């Protein structure tokens, strides 16, 4: 009955873009699984914050399917996601089953690497735009949060709450989103 | 030299109110030490995100003094901070040395527990106002970020960026604060 979310955590991930969505989704009653790309070991994020995943991606991948697969940003983190064959398979399967895919900041560049959702209108961190647009497989947007069907993208740490709340609305509805939002004291 | 910051991490701390300041301060070139209240073991935050401290508070306390002591929020986390004799001593020392003390959400209630900065104008998460105002030792504010001398407070996850940038400006200046802010893509 409860929606499930898979958050793929790789070394170099932007910790704020990882923690805000995980926190907000759990406030929404979503069962969130933080899966480590390299395994079950703790992950050293971009600003040295060390986060211990709930499980390895290899294991979490066997506990699917998920209502949403979340790709945090962070330059080095995104590169790790982009080079992962496991991630490629996870996203292809999610896209095939018509499941939501959400990526923030540099995270969307992983979609390009795995040829996911070509033709979609997307946004990324301003510094990741060129990389994301290489080949013109997507149409760029400056919106803080962009949702084109089952592809949901966002721009950076500063858009993480909007990003997370958009995921919540897509999975649990806007009433729940509004309920979760109020206590956050967002402007 | 570079400024130093001490972030006291206790079980039940709100992970967003912990990670955002740590991340933003490090982007500001501030040497941040995430110290675990109970020790050097991983800490289970309010929304189950597990964070590994850089060191135990016991050891971090020996590497002082710090230019700012940061108290994250989270109902249960703030309660642990409020009940800690180690925290009481650290804050008293910081207050006596005229060093900055910054607390967010429920975090300010730890200031009350340790009789820190009485008379200061402060803010807290709306649900922590009554606890903070017990006895009328402070004057309450609705401002998203309140700074009365060396006592800096904020309201919640949604004010974490404002809170963190306020700390940066207080330690490294308005110029550095603006430089760090731009890449965040804040609204």
């Amino acid at each position: 009955a409860s929606k499930r979310a898979l958050v793929i955590l790789a070394k170099g991930a932007e910790e704020m873009e990882t923690v805000i969505p995980v926190d907000v989704m759990r406030r929404a009653g979503i069962k969130v699984t933080v899966a480590g790309l390299a395994g079950k070991d703790p992950v050293q994020c971009s600003r040295d914050v060390v986060i211990c995943p709930d499980a390895s991606l290899e294991d979490a991948k066997k506990e699917g399917p998920y209502d949403v697969v979340v790709l945090p940003g962070g330059n080095l983190g995104a590169q790790n996601l982009s080079e992962s064959a496991a991630v490629k398979e996870i996203l292809k399967e999610q896209e095939n089953r018509k499941g939501l895919i959400a990526a923030i900041a540099a995270g969307p560049t992983a979609l390009l690497a795995h040829e996911i959702g070509f033709g979609s209108k997307v946004t990324t961190h301003p510094l990741a735009k060129d990389k994301m647009m290489n080949g013109g497989h997507y149409t760029y947007s400056e919106n803080r949060v962009e949702k084109d069907g089952l592809i949901l993208t966002s721009r950076g740490p500063g858009t993480s709450f909007e990003f997370a709340l958009a995921i919540v609305e897509a999975l649990n509805g806007k009433e729940v989103a509004a309920q979760v939002k109020a206590p956050l004291v967002l402007k």
